[PDB]
């Protein structure tokens, strides 16, 4: 048996940083003799001499105990609030995987218009690991785009909303665009090669041979691409909802309306296997939300 | 061997489901389409389709090719666009908050032509890359292992964490810290921000709360808490606008305020001249960021 | 559209290593003019100049194409045999997670006495990630030890075999042990702190205060611990099956038979949710195998 | 705060399910056990049990503590044994083949007192650690990124891969390469050994096979193929015994033989004196390993 106490663990860490009994016993707002007895018992409880008393620092066995006390307390605290915060309610949280392109856009909108008898644990992923996470249950549901691989029989799905990709850029200052799609080697702002918008942008760029560009900037965040574009750096294919306000007031100007527009279709996916009671209620709750999106 | 038009001849075969129709949609005659398809079957040494058995559906050998002929073509279809886009990229992997605040100011002050490959990956995995490579510089918060031997650091700036929540109309916030079991918006244990708050939330017993929205994206908890879904600790630099117009009201600015110092790291290995210029130019921003 | 061919990709890599047309065209067993036409078309198909002809090396755009050709072909080959090797049969392979302590021991024994209408994809894990992999479907089944966490209602289980942990060490050369449990600070050979044998060894070591030791060697492989122990380096708690032969001939000598013996109980776990047809047959096939183990 | 005997007072509460019985099994009276339990409830601020409601079963707040009070105690119960076991450990993470062949010869030739912390982790994750730390030296095969700037290498030895399978009684192997659709024992695409064979298996068309046992552990495929379950490529140093007595017969020793050169890596960062002695002493083995 052992008699270790958390009091001594915090006093042990406070004694490591200051390396002085009386100087750090004051930090713990306790007397020096009672503080030394705390360390005395802690040296005894583990059965090893922690500090080497006369030089001041611990020995090698005390150095192994330090990294163990740190992560124990860091765990103890991070795990004390697992039952404090959340209680019984968050232990059935809706595991949601969302693509980096729509994660920030739709999750606040989805979580907002959803009852408060719920808890959400959201993960940010790429579209490649989208099919694996559903079968291997890392995420209960997922908010991604079109994919006939998992849109087939193995899965249940609800289409939320649709949108288009307009090639937009900043304005010169008069009302006309800062750049033109005709000019060669124009500054191109693309999504990351792993995002879903990335595959479509390259499909549409390569379809039109009259468009020579130079990749000026690449980011997997639709927010950063939108910020870089509207601040006069280049051109980018951006979703409608992110640029709907910046076009209404004239910040961004659409450069095309016919053959260079790419439509995106987002879907909420799930496996046909009937899940928990709480998630089946969410999936039912997700259908009535589709009309609002 | 294989050639790209054979896969496109095969990928289009279940795009529209017929030999003499895909050939119509692939601008080739029937003797061409069959030989361009059978030359693919011979090279791969696999029979994907049950030959002239029914209204065609490929065998189980074909589903695993169709499912990946996409994967293989999506890599070449995307990289030829990268092949035609060009100088030397700069591999940047940063947090969501540090990519929307630091980089836009950084892009305009750094020299004229560096092409940035901003990745914007959460800190728990952003710090994973720079330790194992595939990233030039990273804009992440404090890591003591990266302050040390094989890692350079730049003391970019310091900020503070704040329990904030959006008010409702003309008035003060909807939730408060003294309110019993308020909805909590917290990071995960894995990330750096989560450990700071999990440790801080423990030492204060008066905080009674119920976990509502757990995530690790820094900008996600900002927007979710920006509409009054719960109380969250957020960095000051990313939400200062909402404090000014009131859209986010700081609940407590005393004990629960957590210090944060965001740095910038490299691998201490100088193998690129454009990166070394960027690294030395990054120090110039530190004086007046 | 494009006209890229794999012929040119292998010729491109062969031209990178040798940096000479005629010198590496011979490596590909083709004439220099036809080889230059291969590179000529490959330079044309991607629309970018690969090599810079007059110095010999590629340009920056050719350097990005190199790392892409490499991983493409490496993928193409690694993925060509996904359908070649395995065909339809391995696409329903029994995902098996096995603890590092029993993975090598039981899997050959299990796979041996099991019909050949099966395919196995085995993963080696620690006992901590054992509970997560079953719910999050990374492994269809799992061969681990006792754990009342997942032995409760959420799971289906079949107990395979039982065994004990004997403290064994090498012989001095006469028939008596090389070490004694009484001598203080004896060379101790322990499992890793994450293995399941590790938790039991420390539970039993700490129960007896008359055993002072010094951790001489720690390995998560039962094979390496058994090799280190029987070659005269220290003492270790080792399973019966691994040391059953080395004791029969006198290589290892058991040091205890009463209060320092730890019994281990291995279980095959599964979730109560009825799985695939092929795995339910395996789970049924696993029961008739239990008596042989 | 918390103290270890309170958790053991709580962990034992559902070991045997009673207050005045766990107190009997914990060598304390009823007034002691209740106050030692209630002092834990107060400190954690959570009510785990429905107090005197039934034959006790803790609430949902207790299952998540019981499930982890084990986790927390299993870390302290294990480390105090590590606290009493001691000089300076040596963090070794190597492959399964390289840990059973190189290390036993290495333990006996290296100086008298280094305590080895052999981890024996597969190469795909063994190389992950040394790049990101938590490992002193690693015995892994060739990696060009680790031959380079921040990584030292030792040219330990070179070996070859062999298609082998165990014969049946007095005779020659059960399967051969010329046999149609023989059972294949192959590594995964992720590992280093798998890429070598996946690339090699492609360039030879005559090899008709069906994948049977896929894994990434090096010693696993040895033992499974050692009893005639399928054909596999295995390193020569780990199976040479079975070639001698015949327990494994090399099918082909011509084209399908794959070169492998196993090295040893460090981080080029000298922060330990015992490790530097081990590193310099490791070079002495290379001349006559």
């Amino acid at each position: 048996l052992h008699n270790i106490e958390t009091k001594w663990l915090y006093d042990f860490l406070t004694l490591e940083k200051c390396r002085n009994f009386s100087q750090a016993a004051i930090i713990r707002n306790v007397s020096q003799p009672a503080f030394s007895r705390r360390i005395r018992a802690l040296e005894h409880a583990v059965g090893v001499e922690l500090f080497n008393r006369q030089v001041l620092q611990l020995s090698e066995q005390g150095k192994i105990f330090h990294s163990q006390v740190r992560h124990l307390l860091q765990q103890l605290e991070s795990n004390l609030t697992e039952l404090r915060g959340g209680s019984d309610y968050t232990l059935r949280k809706i595991k949601i995987a969302a693509a980096h392109s729509l994660s920030l856009g739709l999750l606040p909108t989805i979580v907002k218009q959803m009852p408060t008898q719920f808890t959400y644990a959201v993960e940010a992923i790429d579209v490649d690991q989208a099919v694996d996470m559903l079968r291997e249950g890392q995420s209960d549901f997922i908010f991604s785009y079109h994919d006939e691989n998992l849109q087939q029989a193995p899965f249940d799905n609800i289409r939320l909303f649709e949108s288009r990709l307009f090639p937009v850029c900043a304005n010169n200052g008069r009302g006309e665009p800062r750049y033109t799609l005709e000019q060669p080697h124009f500054p191109l702002l693309n999504y990351s090669q792993n995002s879903y918008m990335g595959r479509l942008i390259n499909r549409t760029l390569t379809r039109h041979a009259e468009l020579s560009f130079s990749t000026f900037f690449v980011s997997s965040m639709s927010e950063l691409l939108k910020q870089v574009a509207m601040d006069g750096c280049g051109i980018a294919w951006l979703p409608e909802y992110a640029i709907r306000q910046e076009i209404t007031d004239g910040r961004l100007i659409v450069l095309d309306a016919d053959e260079l527009v790419i439509p995106i279709q987002a879907y909420a996916y799930r496996m046909n296997t009937r899940m928990s009671q709480v998630a089946e209620t969410f999936w039912r709750d997700l259908r009535g939300l589709q009309a609002a999106l």
